[PDB]
RNA sequence: AUUAAAAGGAAAUUGGGGUGACAGAAAAUAACGGGAGAGGUGAAAAUCCAU
């Protein structure tokens, strides 16, 4: 069911607990592999650390070239609703592990959704102390 | 029986001043993809997860 080069999106979310390797066809409804960073340590606080999120998109990308998606039009995304628009650390290791692993980088885009007006934040008046 | 006060009141614009009758985030629901973790913390756990 695999076919020769096609472009894939790969929608990387990676915030300050965990990361995201997501890779999907173009209609983004049909997903190609998703590893986690959680799938990949055994340590809690290493759910998102560089290393977990170049190893999980290492071995992502190993898929794609096996099932013919070679070339991906990323989207940067954190955790940004009304929380940090920032995306977290791993978030440059998975791009760079997959332009390590000899993949073609198309369209590269933020993704984190921008709310152009917003609910209530958790931490009430005061915030976190 | 004085005037016409950089006293006051009365008859071209400025105004997120007051009243009255477009946007996606967050979450839910529906359906599809995928099949093991997900939230969270300085570190963890109670928690959600093969329905």
């Amino acid at each position: 069911g695999s076919t020769k080069d096609a472009f894939g999106v790969a929608h990387i979310y990676a915030t300050f607990n965990d990361t995201f390797v997501h890779v999907t066809d173009i209609s983004g409804k049909e997903t190609i592999i998703r590893i986690t960073g959680g799938m990949r340590v055994k340590a809690d606080r290493d759910e998102s650390s560089p290393y977990a999120a170049m190893t999980a998109a290492q071995d992502v990308a190993k898929r794609c070239k096996d099932l013919g998606v070679t070339s991906l039009h990323i989207k940067m995304r954190g955790e940004g609703g009304v929380y940090s628009k920032t995306p977290g650390p791993g978030a440059q290791a998975a791009l760079r592990a997959l332009a390590r692993a000899n993949m073609k980088i198309g369209r590269i885009e933020d993704v984190t959704p921008i709310p152009t007006d917003c609910t209530k934040r958790k931490g009430g008046r005061r915030g976190r102390r």
